[PDB]
């Protein structure tokens, strides 16, 4: 039951940050990230913390990784490498979703027992990608849905779940 | 020639905010702020500057409005209430812009010089409204242009610049 799931929206061509922050805006798209992480554990790195303004989304465990020793946040954990992050996973029940950050995705790879991404169909200018050496063959789509743009949400997007290949 | 500018984008129902950030993203605008901004102060409260994550813009003076105790923050001068900031404005000879927070508007409109308001054509769902409480008869538009929404510019806006008449 208990896995350890990335996450992440991307546009056309792989664009998933601009200035520390993301270079879009789609409620429903945010409001996907709620439900699928709502209960559970997330884990962004520092970077992408404080671009979103040190926000704490209720009703999720948020947990930080980061290199910095002080660095130290109420109403969330901080981890210092990933070995740390995945004792911490062993030790409990709840799913656990790497959220963000190019650099978190990397280091997380090797760890993923699935992907749920967001393919926005839409081109914009960014100056962080997806991590174009990820292998995405290792999965395979489970489901998908098609979102209709609108007034508050600009552009399409799919959202995929691909569970890894046997 | 010196004077106290506020600047803002709004929706068609005067939406600024929404959870601590602006409901929507538009480059364009974003570097329009830039380049009014640039080389000259800006005055955020400490919850925008939170907001953005503390990310001190290039090529500009940050100052911040704030009651906490706290004689200084980071490379940002900070300032404990309206007067002071004022007469920091009054020392010195570069432009000061009231950039944002719906608290940090309203306390400096009585002492603007002039507006320039992004008037972005859509509708969003927002949490913070413009405090408007400006006796719009005060100012005359010297002028505004229009931006058409393109691929990264999802909606259309018009920046207006206004004066304070008599
Ligand atoms: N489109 C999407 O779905 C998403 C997009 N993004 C965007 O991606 C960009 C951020 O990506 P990126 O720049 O890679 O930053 P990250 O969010 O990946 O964070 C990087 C930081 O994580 C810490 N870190 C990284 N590796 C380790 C490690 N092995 N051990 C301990 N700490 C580590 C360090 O923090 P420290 O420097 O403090 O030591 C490092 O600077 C932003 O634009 C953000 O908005 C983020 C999430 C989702
Ligand atoms: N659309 C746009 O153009 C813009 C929109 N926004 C949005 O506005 C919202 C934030 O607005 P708001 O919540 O009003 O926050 P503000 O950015 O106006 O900051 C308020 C803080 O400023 C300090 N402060 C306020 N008044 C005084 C005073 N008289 N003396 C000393 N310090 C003072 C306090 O900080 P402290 O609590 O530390 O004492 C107060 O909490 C966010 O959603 C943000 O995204 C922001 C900029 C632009
Ligand atoms: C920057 N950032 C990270 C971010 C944004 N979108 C993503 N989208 C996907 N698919 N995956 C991610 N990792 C992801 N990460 C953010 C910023 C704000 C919120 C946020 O406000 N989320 C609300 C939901 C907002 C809504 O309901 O519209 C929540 O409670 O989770 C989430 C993530
Ligand atoms: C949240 N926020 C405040 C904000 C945003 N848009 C605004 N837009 C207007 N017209 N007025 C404001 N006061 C305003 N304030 C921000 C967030 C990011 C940047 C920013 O990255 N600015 C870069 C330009 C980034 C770009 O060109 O993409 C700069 O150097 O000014 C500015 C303001």
């Amino acid at each position: 039951t208990k896995k350890i799931v990335a996450i992440w929206a991307q546009d056309e061509e792989g664009v998933i940050g601009k200035d520390n922050r993301l270079p879009w805006y789609l409620p429903a798209e945010l409001q996907h990230f709620k439900e699928t992480t709502l209960n559970h554990a997330i884990l962004m790195g520092r970077v992408t913390f404080d671009g979103m303004g040190r926000r704490l989304l209720p009703k999720r465990e948020t947990l930080i990784l980061t290199r910095n020793p002080e660095e130290k946040i109420d109403g969330v954990a901080t981890f210092h490498d990933v070995q740390s992050v995945l004792d911490w996973y062993s030790a409990q029940e709840k799913n656990l979703y790497i959220v963000g950050g190019k650099q978190i995705f990397q280091a997380f790879e090797p760890y993923l027992d699935e992907v749920i991404v967001t393919h926005i169909h839409a081109r914009v200018e960014g100056d962080t990608y997806f991590p174009a050496e990820f292998d995405l063959s290792l999965f395979e789509t489970v489901s998908s849905k098609f979102y209709t743009k609108d007034e508050k949400n600009p552009y399409d997007f799919t959202i995929q779940y691909r569970k890894r290949k046997e």
